[PDB]
């Protein structure tokens, strides 16, 4: 019940980051909707690994209650406008990986601030990007665009998430990983 | 291919980037060059299925002997349908592609839940076909070197103590 909501919550914030995403120390993670589920959650976990956090949400007190958690970036969820934030604010860099749960013009302008070696990660519903494409060049730089169906995952390999499931409780329950409230 | 760009190149896209994993089926086109052929080595050690292509009959019959799971035509795309007729259905995991046009097209629409197509060569790409949890990753490795020489420079390394180790048998190349 709340106890489902919660592992659905980390276990895609932990597939989609650190099996998927390949996130490391120090790189940069743009994670949108921060102040949902599974956005609290892709914090959390991204300040266990040690990455430079980029948020994004759509209220001043959701986004206000990001900027408290001490993260480098506190962008609005309904604009486009963090694109050309970030890459001001990384002089060109860019990010390293892209949490997506946006749509429309937020997919295209998410991939263009992909650094080489890039990773986008689409959780949004097949209906956000259904009759849409991705031009392969925008991938050149060795970048990457993976969806991510956690609900599909977990009827193809129940077994894997229930262990994966238990791998992440073993960190809470032990203080290696910090569950990031709300407020 | 030099044994540093072959098996940088195909460890980095089994391992790190397409996350092979023992009993996986792996479709590994142009099998019998550099890349290829160390892409098999590493297949082999992992433990997963192989799905090969090549370029001519002597090159073929190559691939058959090492004893892998198909060897199709390079030159062709029927391997779409010989594949999915042969897996009933069920496709590949991972798709190491050099190949061009149609075969990147008809490699990802036989990605199975949670495919891994990673384009090694050189044009857009409908993302309908990723949306069973698959991905769609362009490795460029001279770009990678020069950005990341030290992390490469060590994965060299790593490479190197499997094969020192006899862990990761090094398939040399028939050609
Ligand atoms: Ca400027």
């Amino acid at each position: 019940n709340e106890a489902a909501t919660f592992g659905v919550a980390y276990l895609t914030a932990w597939h989609s980051l650190c099996e998927v995403g390949r996130l490391s120390p120090g790189e940069r993670v743009l994670i949108h909707s921060a102040t949902g589920g599974v956005g609290m959650a892709a914090v959390s976990i991204a300040k266990m690994i040690g990455a430079r956090i980029y948020t994004t949400a759509g209220s001043d007190a959701k986004r206000e209650m990001l900027s408290r958690l001490g993260v480098e970036y506190v962008g609005d969820s309904r604009s486009v406008d963090f694109a050309d934030e970030i890459l001001e604010l990384t002089d060109g860099y860019g990010v390293d990986v892209v949490l997506n749960s946006l749509a429309g013009e937020a997919i295209q302008r998410g991939v263009q601030i992909l650094a080489p070696g890039g990773r986008f990660i689409e959780l949004g519903k097949k209906d956000v990007y259904a009759d849409a494409s991705l031009g392969l060049a925008a991938l050149a730089k060795s970048a990457s665009f993976s969806v991510v169906d956690l609900d599909l995952n977990l009827k193809l390999q129940p077994a894997r998430y229930r262990q994966l499931l238990q791998h992440i409780l073993q960190h809470v329950a032990d203080g290696k990983l910090e569950v990031l409230p709300v407020t």
